[PDB]
């Protein structure tokens, strides 16, 4: 059959893939995951949809104030938790911080990560409250340029894997890079994640590069096209088997939609109260 | 419908998928290609398994004695030349350095490319004639080292992509990164190439990383596992669609196999004269 919303049931059926044929393996602190190795799925954004699952909620205003934080190059914590938003909260404390050595570091400070990488890659990093202007690489402006003036180049590409910060990391990036491709006025992005939690963080980075690509697609006066979504380590935790039993027994909703209430100068001109997401229907919590 | 080399018949349906399915576009080099965005495909190494492609034949020479000469970390195509494999030559004589704005430039130093990245990311070059021992990070040895001590890690990574160094090189990365996966003493290799001429560059890609694959399972002490092939812009060029039509209609032998006739040391041991390929039988050439 046809089912309302393709994209995330072919979603659902990696989950079931992921079951039937992962192997079994304990992470490290004995703790068990079911894995593949090597997954890809696509995603259309057309028309402004958004690839927010409907079979478990996913935490939009973490995405969106994420994202923006990303934007904006900063690698304070505690930016983000002054929008009530505690994602990064466990990773930037004193035990986290100390149990990393990063001893003389401020609560929150979580290093170079993602939003240092996107604008200043190849930079001197100290500290969250330093001054970067002009310093490193600004890929993400450099891959809006590429948009615009060379659509047809095929290495837009957008890494924040940065082997020599990795050691300051709070964090190894999870979503390593991405590449943007345009074809008959409409931007798509392919996204290499090394390592994803199909339970929970999978599908919030979906929501991410989509949104993200919306945002490239209005400042660059393109359309949305796809978002390719590449896995490396594709795992479920065993623990949770049972709360992705009641996801897969779930028909999935339409896709909700984005929309920009407002013109932008640039990547760097958007702000939450502008970015509207209309009809996100989900399945009820599962415990 | 079975095949006796099934991981083969897949990349030609890979190939027919991009001439049915794919997006017709006119590239920055003129000439028309026929481009589909987002693909994978998964090559069997088990067993010594290489995927060197039957229906048309692979310069294995220079697959090899390249994949060598990135290990090493030169970055000087002078040596290559001395091997009789004249990749990388144009690319790197004084009419294209001088093009590059590379006036200053000895001809054959192609600058920070894989080799550099891989051993020695993050540091400054300056010729391919320097010494840079203890310089930047070395990605190789630092994946040995996870696969062994940290088998079950899912940040086993090698990037070539340094957005710091793309302006100094003569030829931006091609095969961008590749994520290493140990499952029960098998190790698996995932590259993510983000554009690929499905007619000649990427069933070279295909035995670099598969060769490359053997040679880290062997200095771990692991047997080879699986080759994951993701592609960004995967394409055909117009200009081949009638040689491809006869490639298709080929039905593969059996892929040749990897032997490995001494020991070794460390990834750095290798030479030409004890990697083996056996029973490497291919189809005739192709007008
Ligand atoms: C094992 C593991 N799996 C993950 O998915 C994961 C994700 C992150 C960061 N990340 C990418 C996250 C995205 C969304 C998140 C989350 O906590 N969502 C909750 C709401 C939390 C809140 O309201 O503050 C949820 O939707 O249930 S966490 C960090 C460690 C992880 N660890
Ligand atoms: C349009 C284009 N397609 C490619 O595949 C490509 C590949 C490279 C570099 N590369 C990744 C290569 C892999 C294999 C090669 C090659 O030329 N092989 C010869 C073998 C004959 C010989 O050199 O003796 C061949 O079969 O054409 S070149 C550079 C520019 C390109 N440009
Ligand atoms: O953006 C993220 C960050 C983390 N994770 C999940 C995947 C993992 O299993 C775990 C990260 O652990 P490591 O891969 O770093 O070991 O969190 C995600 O899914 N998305
Ligand atoms: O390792 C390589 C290097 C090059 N190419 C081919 C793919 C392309 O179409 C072309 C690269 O050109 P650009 O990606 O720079 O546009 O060469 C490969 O397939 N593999």
């Amino acid at each position: 059959q046809v089912h309302l919303n393709q994209d995330e049931y072919k979603y659902l059926k990696q989950v079931e893939q992921i079951l039937r044929e992962g192997t079994r393996r304990d992470d490290r602190t004995g703790t068990g995951t079911i894995s593949i190795f090597g997954m890809q799925s696509k995603y259309c954004l057309r028309n402004g949809t958004i690839p927010l699952l409907t079979t478990k909620r996913v935490y939009w205003k973490g995405v969106l104030e994420e994202l923006l934080w990303f934007i904006s190059g900063s690698t304070d914590g505690k930016l983000l938790m002054e929008k009530n938003v505690k994602i990064w909260e466990k990773n930037g404390d004193r035990a986290f911080l100390d149990n990393l050595g990063f001893t003389s570091r401020e609560e929150g400070d979580l290093g170079p990560v993602y939003g240092f990488q996107w604008r200043h890659f190849g930079a001197k990093y100290v500290d969250c409250h330093t001054d970067y202007s002009g310093q490193g690489v600004d890929q993400l402006a450099e891959v809006i340029r590429q948009i615009k003036e060379q659509p047809d180049s095929r290495r837009i590409i957008m890494s924040a894997w940065n082997p020599s910060d990795l050691g300051q990391m709070v964090l190894p990036p999870c979503h390593t890079m991405c590449q943007f491709y345009v074809d008959n006025g409409e931007l798509s992005c392919q996204l290499y994640q090394r390592s994803g939690d199909m339970g929970l963080g999978v599908p919030f980075n979906l929501a991410s590069y989509g949104l993200l690509t919306h945002m490239i697609a209005k400042v660059c006066g393109l359309k949305p096209g796809t978002l390719v979504h590449t896995l490396g380590d594709a795992h479920v935790y065993s623990n949770h088997v049972d709360a992705l039993k009641i996801q897969l027994d779930r028909e999935p909703y339409a896709f909700p939609k984005i929309r920009f209430t407002r013109d932008v100068a640039s990547i760097d001109d958007f702000t939450s109260d502008m970015i509207a997401l209309d009809d996100y229907k989900c399945h009820p919590k599962i415990p």
